[PDB]
């Protein structure tokens, strides 16, 4: 994928945002911004230019599933890739995420190799 691809990393835990941003740096993606919940995320996305979202599942104000649904219903962002991150895999959340249009779902903490693999599989099915 274009290494200038602009990511938005969404998590209420500033520490995890830092970690994910650094994992992306380790993969050659330097163009990354952060958001602290689903509402903040939408405010940042409105500026345009974003090509990928990585979002935590449980957040106050607007959670990850609601963010995903809002993204998917939007004209401009309808096809914006969204990778959902969760502290623990729950079969019901996986289904809900998939049927709501999630591009993928990963359990944290994850290694750089795992993130790379998730992103690459998403890039490959979307032709990025
Ligand atoms: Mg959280």
């Amino acid at each position: 994928a274009d290494k200038e691809l602009k990511f938005l990393v969404v998590d209420d835990f500033s520490t995890m945002r830092r970690i994910v941003r650094n994992l992306l740096k380790e993969l050659g993606f330097n163009n990354v911004e952060e958001a602290e919940d689903g509402v903040d995320a939408l405010n940042k996305l409105q500026a345009g230019g974003y090509g990928f979202v990585i979002s935590d599942w449980n957040m106050p104000n607007m959670d990850g599933l609601e963010l995903l649904k809002t993204i998917r219903a939007d004209g401009a962002m309808s096809a914006l890739p969204v990778l959902m991150v969760t502290a623990e895999a729950k079969k019901e959340n996986i289904i809900a995420a998939a049927q709501a249009g999630a591009s993928g779902y990963v359990v944290k903490p994850f290694t750089p190799a795992t993130l790379e693999e998730k992103l690459n599989k998403i890039f490959e099915k979307l032709g990025m």
